């Protein structure tokens, strides 16, 4: 083995919570060791560089400007500005037939959907910074069917511009999530305007990399984990074979608590339980070239043939232009067996359609990035949190020395993990 390396805590993924968390640790005074699957910090913030060095993001887009957003952008000297994407004209076509279309009828853009949308969950105050605390007993329309709550509340004429914010079939989904997608600081958020680096978001994670040095383990994941009442054990591997024993005071879990993402971890009978329940989502965050597109559009997908013009999973979510010539997004969701080979194929056969009904002059593209963002929308069912699921959940947080952040616990937007990342850390500096 390699030398032991000691902390006063280790942090499992060097993705958004975990980096916010190792930064805002180190400030605190407390040591860090963090263990990073990848060969690159930042998770689901993912920037390509052109040759003239154009940011080309294709994974998280921005961050809201709140005073934690600017504080931690601040503290790692990134310079950052409002969102201004590239110039383009949104076409609306329902990708699933590959025809095109305009917006549905009757559907309200963003900013009235909005204003209709944050009245009626208004009275959900306590997800108002994306964290689960519901009360118990739960209100029975957090948990009902979006479908149905739209109705109830009068919200038909918002559902398109809901789920163009949700990266999932809102129609398949209890209100709940919906509004962990697009909720009250989020429609603040796009209100104003996203804010990012100017140098790609991966320009932060360049930046925390850079402090943080060794204490990064690159392309190295937990493989044998002990957790004692005042202290952690963490053997891990590394892609060159070698394994190194961490210790820590304390351990900080940012891997997303499926079980089979926890080998190694020994986990107690109500964790055991409590994780055995997640349901989740895939999730595709491509980037493209070579595609016969017209550099200056958006493509909206709209399905005709459904409620509000909400497509059903799998589908493309968003296929979006950059300031580089022939370079687009194309972000795909689908359910849990919704695989990469699946993905792909699925792509492809989106742009030949397009081609085959005339509507655009689409060939094969080049893929530049495939990423999976998979698990997204870490869930349970109506039933799990009428039984308090959420309330189960938090009360794990601490048991031998163990600690846990990121989107499987609060709402999945980097500035709301980062204020609950803080909450989580506030609760290891307990005295
Ligand atoms: C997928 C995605 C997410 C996203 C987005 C667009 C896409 C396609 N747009 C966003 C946006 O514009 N604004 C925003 O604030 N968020 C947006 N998101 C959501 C995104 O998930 C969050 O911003 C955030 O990245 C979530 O943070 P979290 O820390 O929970 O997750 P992560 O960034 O994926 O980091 C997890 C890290 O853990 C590593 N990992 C996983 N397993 C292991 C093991 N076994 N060992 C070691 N490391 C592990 C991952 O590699 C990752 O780095
Ligand atoms: C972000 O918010 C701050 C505080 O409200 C404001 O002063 C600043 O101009 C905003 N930046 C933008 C619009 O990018
Ligand atoms: C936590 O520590 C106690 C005492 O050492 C031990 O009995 C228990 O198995 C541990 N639980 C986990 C999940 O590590
Ligand atoms: C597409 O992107 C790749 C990677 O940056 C680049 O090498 C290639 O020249 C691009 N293709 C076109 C047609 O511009």
């Amino acid at each position: 083995a390699r030398d032991t390396i000691s902390r006063d805590v280790i942090i499992l993924g060097g993705g958004s919570s975990g980096t916010y968390a190792a930064i805002r640790l180190r400030d605190q005074g407390k040591t860090v060791a963090v263990v990073e699957r990848n060969n690159y910090l930042g998770g689901h913030g993912e920037t390509y560089y052109t040759e003239d060095n154009t940011p080309l993001n294709f994974g998280v887009e921005g961050f809201f400007n709140t005073t934690v957003t600017r504080n931690y952008l601040e503290r790692l000297q990134v310079p950052y500005g409002r969102r201004d994407p590239a110039p383009a004209h949104e076409d609306y076509v329902n990708l699933n037939t590959g025809q095109r279309t305009e917006y549905t009828p009757g559907q309200l853009q963003d900013r009235e959907a909005f204003a209709k949308w944050v009245d009626a969950i208004s009275q959900f105050g306590f997800l108002d910074d994306g964290v689960y605390r519901i009360p118990e007993p739960v209100p029975e329309d957090l948990i009902s069917p979006f479908a149905d709550f739209v109705k109830k509340y009068h919200l038909e004429d918002a559902v398109y511009a809901l789920f163009s914010h949700t990266s999932g079939d809102v129609l398949e989904m209890i209100t709940l999530y919906v509004i962990q997608y697009i909720g009250v600081p989020h429609a603040a958020a796009l209100n104003e305007g996203y804010v990012r680096p100017i140098e790609g978001i991966a320009a932060l994670y360049k930046s925390a990399g850079k402090e943080l040095g060794s204490d990064v383990l690159l392309e190295t994941t937990p493989e044998a984990v002990q957790r004692f009442e005042d202290g952690v054990e963490v053997i891990v591997r590394s892609a060159d074979g070698t394994k190194t024993l961490l210790k820590g005071k304390q351990l900080l879990v940012t891997i997303p608590p499926l079980l089979e993402n926890l080998h190694g971890f020994p986990l107690s009978d109500q964790e055991s339980r409590l994780f055995s329940k997640w349901q989740y989502h895939q999730y595709w965050a491509a980037l493209v070239n070579d595609t016969g597109l017209p550099d200056d559009v958006n493509i909206v997908n709209v399905d005709t043939e459904r409620l509000y013009g909400v497509p059903e999973e799998p589908f493309i979510w968003r296929l979006d232009n950059h300031w580089a010539p022939g370079y687009h997004n194309i972000k795909l969701v689908g359910g849990s067996e919704f695989g990469e080979d699946e993905a792909k194929a699925y792509m492809y056969e989106r742009l030949d359609l397009l081609h085959a009904e005339g509507t655009y002059a689409t060939h094969k593209p080049e893929i530049v990035k495939f990423a999976s963002h998979t698990p997204v929308t870490m869930f349970v069912s109506a039933e799990e949190i009428r039984g308090g699921f959420y309330r189960q959940l938090y009360e794990l947080q601490g048991l031998n020395s163990t600690f846990w952040t990121g989107a499987t616990w609060a709402s999945d937007y980097s500035t709301l993990l980062w204020g609950y990342t803080d909450e989580v850390l506030d609760q290891m500096a307990s005295s």
